[PDB]
Parts: structure tokens; C-alpha cells; sequence
């Protein structure tokens, strides 16, 4: 009935093939797919070139998915596709706040649709937590923690250690997932100030790579940080602690996680290298006894939801403003280098 | 042998001091003050040398020239007043872990000890705990490298102290930041050997303490949410001049799962560590984390009031330094105080 | 207003629950003693400020004693009726757990209470455990919804009581079904708040109690298989007029791995719950189970003998109801007798 939607993938390398294609193939029924393998392995129409402008091919495309490293995000998008298309940009909306704001402007005038690749928002336990906060079952949340820590899991295969493409280390690599979850469930985005510390300690150390989950790296060429910690004061008194790392001598490898302290109850999510099963634990007082409630994929869900928003004309879950606020906090943490607190 | 006057026979005189001095009886004998004079009496009949003294007025006990070491066991706003000439003019003093709730009054406390040529130490006994010493010994031997990220842990889901005036802001000066955070920042700063602050940022929370349902689940018991004058929690972010950052979390009531107190997390260049202690830990734990032979590994473990006390009495009997130095306790007091001052929603630069 | 208390039976529960808890609320009572062992009352009529104790070998005289206000029956299960219709002839009566082995003897115990204008409660102290109270309040708020399936756990793998007269039929009337099954059944019907029986089916087992090697492993040492005059276990299947169904298992000795007693399992329309307690459980447990935001979750916990005695004493004073109502205890007696009545190899309809 509904016409399939003609989709457009500009970059085609990791999250393009580790997520978008399969999500569009788990969901074929809704999408039209119009780095060689890609047109054939999942399309028939455009090519499998190596370029950027050989897209801009079949402008009859009505949706574009930019899975280009962070720097390309502002122009491989914005007027690029705001030229009149919908856009789904990848996990860090951009490495730079100024460029990030230059997209919500591009989209805000091309009144088409826009979302960002924050899929950890569709994890069943993440949704569980979002719903109980929206239901006010935690109360007013005044203290959160965004956990994006990796004892020794420096990614050694793609764009991630490139300070020019990606613009930073674990803080914008994985801290953006954790903080997105946190803010989103706290439903708090009014930032008052940001204090941060950024550590170059293990990345260029000689035995630094020793123990790394993905194998050794060259500490002589490591150009980003190995960890960072943030202190975020919200305009309502709520405070958010952040820690993000690819390599830190810390026991718990808990990433894409959050801890939430409300006036009525608490909750935390556990995920990452130290957790074979994701966990969600609510804590509260019930009948004058302290108690704990514990639990007894999201790639596809994220994408399907994306299409059904444009086809049906309604809002995609992760909203552009949300991802911009995540980019502005993480930029203000690196900005703390001025050994000063950034007021908003 | 050393004569001891005990100012304030509250929970701490009994729980820690009296049995500690006893076990160390070969070094001391005790002479008892507390405005509620009946608990000075009951205490005197249990730990009193023989013919003692049971004043309810502390300016009386310092008059007694047969007392040469005092142990200030009063609420915190008192610490400064006793223990300032009040004690220094009369004798050596052991003030409790808080020192002061005030930087300025703690400043005078240091000036008054010096100007008295007498010994001085604060009640930070959690450091003597063998796991804490193990870590300290290792950090001093460089076995964690340079510590660039530290966490001080002083959090309790619901264990607000109900046996005194811990919730009186005229007597305690504050709540959990100064009751229990002090213990953890100390262990953190002593292990890191870093008391040189540059910046302090903080958030203080008054949320669960005045909530009618708040006192629910509280070990220690129910409290009156209408007479809660202190915070239930605070969180901190301290940057040191070497660049190391320390995080602090303190609570008597927070809806968090992990009740870890008098504990630290230390992350360095060669290694890290974590001490676990609190209401969520029946056994105290120390874990080291390092990479050995291209493999990530963890090293775990397969009283303190007495050791602290003995060490103290011996230092005066022998003319030497007790472990807890007042400069250290003063630095903790300052940092804790700067956290509260980020009620100016400003980062305090040192 | 200290209440004058009389004790009929001084060993076991009296010496283990009553005398300690009576003492613990001494501010609301004084004791003024009996036992058939003329001397059994002494070690307590002297450890229990009876200052003038009637301390007698005959209950029927401790009853004519005018200075006795509240009579505690801690005698064996047969005596419960007699010593309780006699005391209702003037006194407030706390009879112990198995109100009676007999439905009729217990019905007689109630009319008497009514003809007395006095206070009546039963020793179902398990109701006062913090976690049993937790579940009851959740149920009462409808947080489990409609409870349609329940399980009463009164199972001991191998813990036959060998210290009293529990194995004697003429003194106890029954075995584990009314010795411990009564606790579990009471909790179960109390939190469902559903006492309207429709049918009881049951089975009673005489297998290990008179077996030669059944005493093997007994937690409380061996017993003589030729004196074992009751059942070692019994199971029951209770259907209620509202359609809810309760399962019951009770045992002193049965080859089941899980020793769970004084516990319950409730399955509701909105959520479920189970309580764990018994020789299998060093700590008591309470677990809620529900679907929350589309995921199956389980909510678990991160004394009572005195609480029971207090509310009972306080209820006498302010003329209010004790927590355990005689009608509820009678309901428990009737189901349990009906499990035995299935010696008719037939379902007993109510
Ligand atoms: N979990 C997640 O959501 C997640 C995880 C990984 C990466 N990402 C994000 O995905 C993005 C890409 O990471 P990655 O590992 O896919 O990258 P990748 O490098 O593996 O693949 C991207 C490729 O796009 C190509 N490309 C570059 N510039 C282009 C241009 N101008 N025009 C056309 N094609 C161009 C290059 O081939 C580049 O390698 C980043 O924004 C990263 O943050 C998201
Ligand atoms: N781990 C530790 O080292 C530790 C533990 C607990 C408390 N403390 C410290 O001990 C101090 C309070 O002691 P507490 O916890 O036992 O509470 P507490 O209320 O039981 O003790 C205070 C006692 O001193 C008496 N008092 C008040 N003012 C007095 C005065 N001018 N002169 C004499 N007596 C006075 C009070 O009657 C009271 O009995 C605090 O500074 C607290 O921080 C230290
Ligand atoms: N948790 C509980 O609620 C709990 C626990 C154990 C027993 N009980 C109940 O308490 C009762 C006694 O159990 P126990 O363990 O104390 O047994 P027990 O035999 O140790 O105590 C009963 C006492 O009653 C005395 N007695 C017997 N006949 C008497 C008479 N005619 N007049 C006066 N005194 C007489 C006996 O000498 C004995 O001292 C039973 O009904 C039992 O089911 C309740
Ligand atoms: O899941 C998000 C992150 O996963 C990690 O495996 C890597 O650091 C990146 O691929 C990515 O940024
Ligand atoms: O607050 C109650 C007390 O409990 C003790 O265990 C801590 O050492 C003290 O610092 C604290 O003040
Ligand atoms: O069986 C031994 C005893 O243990 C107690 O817990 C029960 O309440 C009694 O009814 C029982 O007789």
C-alpha cells in the first residue's frame, strides 16, 4: 500500500554494514535501498564507487543515512541533503558544536525529517528505565552518572583513533551514548555549567596497549585521550557525573550505562565489557524495607521506528535537539582544558 | 603512663575511644566530661582510673592539671573552642575526624597547636585498616604509578545517624559531606600524596531528608523530616594542580544501591585499586587492577581504633609524629568546605 | 497501668518467646506463674520480678488469683481449650499457636471469649516479621491484585522437635500439620485476606516418623520411632468460595531438599510474591515478581516475638483489637482439621 521509501546511504563502512543494511534488510518491507559490495549486497540502482558525490545520484532518493566519520557529518549533511531530503546521521551528531548547530538549521528550514544514531535508546532495559522516569516513578532525579568506561578496549580497526575524522577519543566515541541515555531519562537538558578533565596517560605509554581487548595499538601515534571525567550542573540543581575511557586502570568496564538518583527511587543500568548480560536494577524503600528490583535487537528496532516516522509523518524517537545538547556538553568537557568551568 | 581526659562521652567515646584506651592500658588511665553529666559518670565507673573526675563542664576538666592529653569527642562546632588554647593552653589534644566544619576555625586550631609546642592529631582511624595501609604502601612505592583519577566513596542508601544531633546545623555544621566524606577524601589524598588543590566544584542535595517517606528503610531508625537541617547528599569534583581529578560522593540517604563508605578508587599509570567498605560490604575489600604479561588481572585479599590509639599515645610518650598530620586534616576540611561553597553555583579556585 | 500477667506453662515457648518479650516490654507489664512441674515455674518465677508470685502447681488457682489480669496459655495443645474456657471466665487470654487441635474445642474457645467481654489473641507471631508485614501491606494495597493461587510452606526436611511433647498425640492432638502448618496457613490466608473456604482435600503421611532410620539426620538429635504418635507430613488442597486455591505442605521429616516453613507463595493478577524462611534460609527473604514496562522483574530485600507481645499488651490497655483475631485463628484450625478429616478418603466441603 504505502510506497516503500527510497533510501540513501552516503558512507558505507562499519555502522553502515554492521547496522543500517541489516536493519533495512530485517525491515526491507518498508525501505528502498537505491565498500563495493553494498549496492549489490542490498539494493537495482546506484553504484558501489568510493566517492561522496556519486551519491547525489538518483536524487529521487527521499531519505539519506550519513554514516561518514564525525567531521564529514556537517557537510555530507546539511544543505547537502537539506537540499530537500530526510537525514539520519550517525551516533555523534558532530564532533564540533558549531557544525552540529549548522545542521539543526539546515534541517529546521528544510522541513524534512532528521534523527541520530543513538540506538542504545532502544535496548529493552533502557526503554524500561525511560518509561519509569517518564511515569515519575523515580521522582525528581537530581543526581545521575553516565558510565562509558573501558579498562582496556581501545578500538584498533577503523575511524576511531583518527583525531581528524572523529575529533576525539572515548569521550565523543562512547561517552556520547552514556550521556544521551542519562539526559534522556532525566528529561533534563538545561545545562548550567560543565567542568571536565581529559587524560593523556595510557594511550602513549609503551606498555599502555598491554591487555587491550582488540589487540595492540601504536602509542607513538595515539593522538586522542584515553579517558575523561565530567561534572555537569543542570539549571535545576541536578548534577551529572561522567566518566568515559578506552583505557583506564579501573575494574568495572561499564559503558552505555547510567545511574539515576531520584526523590522517590533509584535505578542503574549495567552494560559493557564487564557484563555478559545487560542489567537494570531499581532501588527503593517499600513498606519500610530497602529493596532492589532486578531483571529476571535494538539495531533493527531503531531503524524500523525511523522509517515509520517519515512514512506516517510522525516524530522519530531520537530528536535532533537532544543529540545537539549531548554534543554541546561533551565539547564543553574538552573545553575545560582552559582549566575553567564552562557556563551555558 | 599517660593521663587522659575524655570530653564528650557520646557514641564515639564508648564505641571507639574507651575500648581503645583500655586495650592500650599499659600507656594510659582515664580521669570524664559531657554536658549530660550522667554519661560522664557511667563512663567513669567503667574506664575511670580509680579516683577520677566527672565534670559536665569542659572548662573544668582542662583545669585539672593531672590530665595531659585530651580527646575532643564533641559535635563539630565545639571542636574549635575546646582544643584552642582551651586544649592547647592545657595539653596535647586528639580531636575527632571532622576537625572543624569551618575552614577558618580549623585554621585557628592549627595556629593554636603550633603556638603551644604540643602534639596534635585528628581521628581518621579508617587509614590504619590494613587494606588502607596496603594501598598507601603501594602508592608510596609507586606500584600504581602516578594517580590521575581518584574517587572518594562515602555513600549510604539509608543509614542517617539518629543517636545525637548529626542533623543540627548549629552543632554539627553540616551533614554527610563532613560526617563521612572526610574519611574517604583523606584516604584518597593520603594515598595519592596530593593535597595541592586548584579547583573545587560541587553540588549539595537536600531532598530525601525532609520527605515524609524519606526515613523509610533507614538503618538506625526513623527520623523527623522536619528537624533535618543538613543535606542528605553531596557530590564533588576536585582538580589538583598536577592535573589529577578526584570525585567525591557523600550521603546518609541516597537512592543508590552501593553503600560504600571510607572507600577509594585510584586509577594510575601503572595500575589502580579499589577499597570496598560500607553498609553494603560485610567484609572490607581491596582489589588491585593491572596488566601483567599482556593479560588484565585483579589482585584481591585472600582493630583500627586500637592501633590508631596506640600509635598516638606512643608518639607523645616517645616524642614523635602521629600518623594523621593536622595539615592533612586541614586540607580535607578546606576541600569539603569548598564543596559547600559551590552553593554559589561557582567553581572555587584555590 | 502496668498489666498483671499470669503464665500457665513455663517451658519452651514461655521460656523462649514469652518471658523474654514480656521482659522486653516490662514497662507495660509485671508477671504474677504456673506449670505442672511445681518447680518449672520457679527458675522464672524468680527470674521474672514476680515479687509475690502465686507461682502455683495448679492453673485453676492462678486463675482464682484476683491480681491476674492477662493469662498466657503456653501449655500443650490439648490444654489450650480448658485453660483458655476457664480463664475467659474473667481474664484476657493469649493462647499459643495451635489454638486447638480440634475445631470444636476451638469453637468452644471462641464462644467463651464472647461470653467474657475480654481480649483474645493467638500466638501467630510470624505475622510480625518485617517482611511478612511487607507482603501483607502490599496485598492490602492491591499491589498483587486478586490473589488466586497460594502455597503455604511448612516443610522441614528433618527437624522433628524432640524436647517437649510434640510427638505425643494425647497432648498435641496432631503433628506437623498443626505444629507448623498453622504458621504458614495463617500467613497465607491473612495476606490473601480470604477466609471463605469451599473444599479441603488432604493427605497425611505416616512413613518416616515410625521408620527405623528416619531419625537419621534429625536436626535436633534422634527420637524413638515407637513413641512417634503423629504424622511426619501432610499435604492439603484448599479451594475457596471466591475461586482461589491454596496449596499446603507441612513436615517435620520428609525427603525434600528445601526446608521452608512459616513462608508463603502468592500469585496475583498484578504481581506475585514468595517469602523464604526455615532451616534452609540463614536469612529471611521476600521476593516480589511482576512484569514492569514489558520485562519480567523480581524485587528482593536488600525482632517479631517482642513486637507481638507489645501490641497485645497495648491492645489490652487502649481497649483496641489485637492484630491476630480469634476468628482468623479458628479458620486456620478448621482447614487443618479438614486436611486430617480427609482420613475419610474424601474432599471435605464447607
Ligand atoms: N554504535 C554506533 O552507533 C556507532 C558505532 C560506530 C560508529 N558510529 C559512527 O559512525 C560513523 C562512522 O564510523 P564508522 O566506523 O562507520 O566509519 P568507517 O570509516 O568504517 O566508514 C566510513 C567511510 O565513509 C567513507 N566516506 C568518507 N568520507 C566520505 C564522503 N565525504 N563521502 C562519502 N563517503 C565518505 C570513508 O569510506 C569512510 O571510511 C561515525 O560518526 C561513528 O561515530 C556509530
Ligand atoms: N569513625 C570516627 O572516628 C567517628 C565516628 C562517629 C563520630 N565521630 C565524631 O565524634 C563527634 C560526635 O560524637 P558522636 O558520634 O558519638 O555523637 P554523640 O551525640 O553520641 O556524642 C556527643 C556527646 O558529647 C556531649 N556534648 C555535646 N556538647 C558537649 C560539650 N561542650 N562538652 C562535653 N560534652 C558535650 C553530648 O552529650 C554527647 O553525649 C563528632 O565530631 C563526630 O564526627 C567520629
Ligand atoms: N512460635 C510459636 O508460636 C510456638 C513455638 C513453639 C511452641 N508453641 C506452642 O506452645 C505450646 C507449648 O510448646 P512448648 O515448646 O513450650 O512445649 P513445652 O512442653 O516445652 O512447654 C509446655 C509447658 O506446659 C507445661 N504444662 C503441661 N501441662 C500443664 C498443665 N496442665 N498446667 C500447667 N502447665 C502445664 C509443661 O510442664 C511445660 O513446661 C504448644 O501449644 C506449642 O504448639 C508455639
Ligand atoms: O558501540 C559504540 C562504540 O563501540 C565500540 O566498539 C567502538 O569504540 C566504536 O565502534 C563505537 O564508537
Ligand atoms: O555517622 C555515623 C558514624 O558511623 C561510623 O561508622 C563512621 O565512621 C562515622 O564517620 C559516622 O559519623
Ligand atoms: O517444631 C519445633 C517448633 O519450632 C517453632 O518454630 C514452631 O513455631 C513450633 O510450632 C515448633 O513446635
Amino acid at each position: 500500500g504505502m510506497s516503500k521509501l527510497k533510501i540513501g546511504i552516503i558512507g558505507c563502512g562499519g555502522i553502515a554494514n554492521q547496522k543500517h543494511f541489516p536493519a533495512l534488510k530485517n525491515n526491507a518491507d518498508l525501505n528502498e535501498i537505491v565498500a563495493e559490495k553494498a549496492a549489490a549486497e542490498f539494493g537495482e540502482g546506484a553504484q558501489v564507487t568510493a566517492d561522496y558525490k556519486e551519491l547525489l545520484a538518483n536524487p529521487e532518493v527521499e531519505v539519506v543515512h550519513v554514516c561518514t566519520p564525525n567531521v564529514s557529518h556537517s557537510e555530507i549533511t546539511i544543505a547537502a541533503f537539506e537540499a530537500g531530503k530526510h537525514v539520519y546521521c550517525e551516533k555523534p551528531m558532530s564532533h564540533s558544536t558549531e557544525e552540529a548547530e549548522k545542521m539543526v538549521e539546515a534541517w529546521k528550514k528544510s522541513g524534512k525529517q532528521f534523527t541520530i544514531g543513538y540506538q542504545n535508546r532502544f535496548r529493552e532495559e533502557v526503554m524500561n528505565l525511560k518509561k519509569s522516569c517518564d511515569k515519575g516513578e523515580l521522582g525528581e532525579i537530581y543526581y545521575g552518572k553516565a558510565h562509558a568506561v573501558r579498562r582496556r578496549a581501545v578500538p584498533t580497526w577503523g575511524v576511531f583513533m583518527d583525531k581528524e575524522a572523529q575529533g576525539g577519543g572515548p569521550l565523543i566515541d562512547i561517552g556520547t551514548h552514556a550521556l544521551d541515555i542519562t539526559l534522556w531519562c532525566m528529561n533534563n537538558y538545561d545545562v548550567d555549567s560543565v567542568t571536565g578533565s581529559v587524560f593523556y596517560k595510557l594511550g602513549q605509554k609503551e606498555n599502555g596497549p598491554e591487555g587491550n581487548l582488540f589487540g595492540p595499538w601504536d602509542p607513538k601515534t595515539f593522538e586522542v585521550e584515553d579517558s575523561a571525567v565530567g561534572f555537569v550542573k543542570m539549571k535545576n540543581g541536578a548534577t551529572i557525573g561522567l566518566e568515559a575511557s578506552w583505557a583506564i586502570n579501573m575494574l568495572d568496564s561499564r559503558e552505555a550505562s547510567t545511574t539515576l538518583c531520584g526523590t522517590e527511587a533509584g535505578a542503574e543500568i549495567h552494560s559493557g565489557m564487564s557484563y555478559p548480560k545487560n542489567e537494570l536494577i531499581y532501588n527503593r524503600a517499600r513498606n519500610n524495607q530497602l529493596m532492589e528490583e532486578t531483571l529476571s535487537e535494538e539495531g533493527t528496532v531503531d531503524n524500523r521506528q525511523w522509517l515509520e516516522a517519515i512514512q506516517n509523518g510522525t516524530e522519530p524517537l531520537v530528536k535532533p535537539e537532544e543529540a545537539l545538547a549531548v554534543t554541546k556538553i561533551l565539547d564543553a568537557i574538552y573545553k575545560s582544558a582552559k582549566t575553567n568551568t564552562i557556563k551555558f
